């Protein structure tokens, strides 16, 4: 380790890797630190799902996700266990056990909130949905000029899409995908439009999809190297970043205080520019541990003096979930162009179609797949081929239906798909609500309790706002039930429900963006620069100040690209 | 150079034993694995050795669950009759979701699973490496028990070095000692309690570097700067499908592989062929090559080559529970303290006399207890929050013919919840020995194939009547009797037999003996396949005995002996 | 089932189970208050909960 | 086959059944409240030896039925409560409520 760099980046997730891509590529001497470790194979920070074995066994990936997500704030447990043997040590009170947080009100939590500490962050296991926000969900980047605002957003989103390798046709040969998309399109009669979920992914074969990750954005290899001989980049894993040291003036950051987890030692690191991309929760913890906002339980008799909006106006999306079992009608419809003679298993059983016939309801390639599956597998009672790729359908947020939707199959911490119903029939429904930012919804940090890395313990004080957020959430639940019925009934064991608050992992607004610190109740400006500080920048979903339902990461990356343009324009790389 | 001195199938710890031996001895080695490097820059290393997992050890259970893929899942017959009327609804229990229609659900090892990753199961195992005593141990020397003992002592010693096995990495756990000392007191000399021998090196009071395949051999391609005269290439994502027999059945001529990334298939040439793909997949590879018999066993048509392959399979019975430490034991932790006043109040104090001969515990223990009780007066227990886990065993003996572990560690089952303090909880796992019986089989379908288009494994297994069954129940009773001395059962973790094969200690699938016919076996004591000059098998599949203790060290020892034979009989090519 | 129906618990302590998947529109408690005939005098850890 | 083993509990003054002066039950009578733990010492040592004896004894007949594994039942489920208005010869010396004619 040198101790002096042009740029230091805290966190190796996709957003940190956005700053690395832009700034290493611009010739800056860059260091990036992550509290977590390299594990994803030789491609550092890559998606863990990109193994042949996971793609042959995609339900097991749910276990990988569950293992790496560490709960943010677990309240004290009050479950009664009164069948201990009389000889066993038996509590007299519900005392603080097993890492729990006594500061946390169990009834005002985001209990599902969790973080991932590994190189590449959560992009080592995410579901890769990268939609754009329309105006209603998005913060303004230009005031009093909507055309210019739309233009700037389209410019940034276009660049973010190419960084992630976002596309909308990787699942276009799936029979299940098309069956569902086409049925929904027909049922809604132009009242709503449906499309493939935009996904950060590149298909490699009919049975393998290279899902994108941080690695896609920046390969995280130390530089200079053979492929980039004039670039300078060093990644330092297993390094807990603990503070950014303020000057007394609060006009500049003077160093970064780090703890090397392997040797145990602490060091101070110097850069011209400091970028914090540690996530929505941990950016905030770092800043609060460094003297921004206020440590301890919020006290309005005693408002912070620096960045008083930090950790207020936090938003998390309401999430509803169910799975369905495909209707008899839609299954029969897969094979509507086949002529069938005889009984499966008999010597003269026959499934045939006429290629190119004007009366066919499906393209030739679909009918070829169906006929071959039915003929080659006469023991199997479905017309859908065994390795048909999954459905990836959406109708995007609109004023008339102000929630994001995903009608798909993918792996999440809660996905448990089971064994008695054939998986070809099963579709997942996830609808995502938008949450109004309210001052009273907070993420704060204990002045007494510490987490496993000896940092102040995160504590939430959150409820979904009454009024619009709550009315929309329940209308959203209703829309899922109404819409999913057009495809099939609910799968027993996956009935319509609200998911534990935060399980969705789309927290925002924890260090929010706006034009004016006071008037827009915010922490950073539209260059993601922290107000008052010449050289401190924050990236991530914690920047997003609006109520949004769609998946936030693409939008956070686009803000990061704009942040990088300010940096390139105002700091000089050191001579190489 | 698609010609090698040695090819090894599988990068788990046993393949890595062959690589360590043979790379070291100057051979041009290639190793293939069907899985991929997914463990960090240390190739094939233990996935538990991250700071984050060691601070969240209970979460590792999810990692193991994720990487164990079931070997044989029978057709599901569960009735779901609450589907909506509009939903497609089956009329029969057809073959769904990759299930194996050949498999009888009542004669399965349903808990059996495999791990396809570089490093194999050593990327997530619990690192217990006991030696087998004579009763559980295969013979290497016939009729000279002193010579047999000496050969095993040498091989095991070398295997323990390879694994970095030790027995005192937990000596400064209060919980460990609390449990060990109480058990030794209660058995009044009938049984010996000691630390589980563990393949691990402690790095700090809160961090242990668990050993893995990586520890045995680093899996870096060679030559490299640290090993300039060595020759090693590792080829991940390569499914190995058949070894080609000459017509004489005296030599292997080729290893046929399928590169999963490019999709292409190749025929690899070596002087020496080593199969170390696990007890299930070594057998699959051999059967797909014409050894044994493909398909449902047929007594009226016994195989001509290797007739014992896939017969005499053994798996251990496993019983498990957790307990909550007794109030007596918790009080005894603080037996040396003088405690006055009430916690949280001004007058409260906890003192002890350092070095006093009337103390039951050493000063390090009393200091830790004193500081915890004084610094955390809101906590009602005397055990420090970061105390390491217990790691206790009494090893298999004639009068108690099961292995025991009295400990905490991560496996695919048995996760904790949050209601009982973790410091009170202890896991009890007792492992039975299974008599080898010709009717217990692992065979492969001639029509159903698995996810890599290879013949589908199918088990025909029940625990033998007689000794095996009687000992399994006596073992359960033993666990109930012993655990009671430490505390009552933890609700939700009551004493139970685990699903057959969850324990993943499968042996005897390609078993070892002196004489193919007389010892009903597939390899000799050099682990060489009878009749074949240049084919060797490594792993637990080789072990032909009824054993209770954890098998991997014993398989590794057998692999070292195999390497000695290779070194005596083949010459490395010129570098 | 007949036995289960006729046995009425003697002392049921206040319930502290967390239910955090209510819809945002549903009335949602701020405290673990005395619900459903429970006994606030009863220490849940010094009970005969099975008594009926 | 079902196995139910029943332990004996030492009578201890501190183990109580009392009645609220504020909370009432469904029949508007004072609400019963327990203050109970199994006594340490003999009651507790016997209870756990008892568990062990069930496991030892039942093994001679068969293994445990999955789903009905050896356990302690919730305190009181057994419905054999005693000593709430206890008998003895002398009210004071035998710490009791009724004499051997069950007269108060
Ligand atoms: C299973 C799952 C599914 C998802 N699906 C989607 C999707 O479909 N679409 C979508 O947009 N979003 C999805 N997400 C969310 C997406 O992964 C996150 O929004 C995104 O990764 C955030 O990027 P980031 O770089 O800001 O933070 P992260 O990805 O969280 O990375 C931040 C990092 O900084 C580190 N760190 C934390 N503290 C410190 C410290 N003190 N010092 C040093 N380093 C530190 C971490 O170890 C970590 O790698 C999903 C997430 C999960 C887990
Ligand atoms: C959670 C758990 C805990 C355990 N704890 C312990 C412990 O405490 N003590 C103990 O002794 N053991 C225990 N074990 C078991 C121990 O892991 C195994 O016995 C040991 O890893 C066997 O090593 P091996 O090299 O023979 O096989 P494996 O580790 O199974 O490796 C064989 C490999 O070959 C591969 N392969 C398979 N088929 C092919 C093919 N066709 N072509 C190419 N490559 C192929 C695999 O991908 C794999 O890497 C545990 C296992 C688990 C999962």
């Amino acid at each position: 380790m040198d101790i002096k760099y042009d740029v230091v980046i805290v966190g190796s997730g996709p957003i940190g890797c956005t700053y690395a891509r832009e700034l290493v590529g611009a010739g800056y001497k860059v260091a990036m630190f992550d509290i977590g470790e390299i594990d994803s194979g030789l491609k550092i920070g890559a998606h863990k799902k990109n193994t042949v074995e996971y793609q042959k066994n995609i339900d097991k990936f749910v276990n990988v996700i569950q293992g790496q997500l560490m709960s943010v704030s677990v309240p004290v447990n009050t479950l009664v266990v009164d069948t201990l043997s009389p000889t066993s040590w038996q509590a007299s009170t519900f005392f603080v056990r097993n890492g729990s947080n006594p500061e946390q009100d169990p009834l005002r939590n985001l209990s599902g909130q969790a973080v991932t500490r590994v190189v590449g962050g959560m992009s080592t296991h995410w579901a890769c949905a990268t939609p754009r926000f329309d105006r209603e969900q998005r913060p303004l980047l230009v005031k009093d000029d909507a055309d210019a605002d739309d233009a700037e957003w389209d410019r940034l989103y276009t660049k973010a899409e190419s960084y992630f390798q976002t596309g909308t046709d990787q699942f276009k040969e799936s029979i299940r995908h098309n069956l569902v998309l086409n049925k929904l399109t027909e049922e809604y009669k132009g009242q709503r439009d449906f499309q493939q979920i935009p996904l950060a992914a590149t298909r490699r074969s009919p049975t393998f999809v290279e899902w994108s990750s941080a690695n896609t954005v920046f390969d995280l290899q130390n530089r200079p190297n053979t492929d980039a001989p004039e670039e300078r980049f060093n990644l330092f894993p297993a390094v807990a970043c603990e503070r950014v040291v303020r000057n007394a003036l609060n006009s500049e950051i003077e160093s970064l205080h780090i703890h090397d987890l392997i040797s145990g030692d602490r060091f101070e690191i110097k850069a011209d520019v400091y970028v914090l991309t540690a996530g929505a929760v941990h950016n905030t913890q770092l800043l609060v541990n460094s003297g921004f906002g206020q440590l301890g339980r919020p006290n309005p008799a005693n408002p912070p003096e620096l960045l008083p909006s930090l950790g207020s106006y936090i938003t998390e999306q309401s999430l509803v979930f169910c799975q369905t079992v495909m209707s008899t009608e839609l299954i029969d419809s897969v094979k509507s162009d086949m002529t069938i003679r005889g009984t499966p298993g008999e010597l003269t059983y026959s499934v045939t179609y006429t290629p190119g016939a004007s009366t066919n309801k499906h393209p030739d390639w679909w009918n070829e797949k169906v006929k071959n599956h039915m003929m080659q597998h006469q023991e199997d009672p479905l017309p859908i081929p065994f390795e048909d790729p999954e459905p990836q359908v959406t109708t995007l947020f609109q004023p008339s239906h102000p929630w994001h939707t995903q009608i798909h199959r993918d792996a999440f911490s809660y996905g448990a798909v089971q064994q008695s119903i054939d998986s070809r029939l099963i579709v997942d429904w996830r609808f995502f609500g938008r949450t109004e930012p309210k001052e009273e919804n907070k993420l704060w940090f204990s002045d007494k309790i510490t987490d496993a890395y000896n940092m102040p313990q995160p504590t939430f004080d959150f409820r979904f706002p009454a009024g619009r957020t709550s009315k929309e959430a329940e209308d959203m639940m209703t829309d899922m039930c109404v819409m999913s019925a057009k495809i099939g009934g609910f799968l027993p064991g996956s009935l319509p429900q609200f998911m534990e608050p935060g399980l969705v992992l789309h927290l925002g607004g924890t260090h929010r963006m706006g034009f004016d610190e006071k008037e827009d109740n915010c922490c950073v400006n539209t260059d993601s620069r922290v107000f008052g500080f010449k050289n401190l920048f924050l990236g991530g979903c914690g920047n997003i100040p609006t109520a949004y339902g769609a998946n936030p990461t693409l939008t956070a990356m686009s803000l990061a690209i704009k942040s990088c343009e300010y940096i390139k324009q105002n700091f000089t790389p050191s001579p190489f």
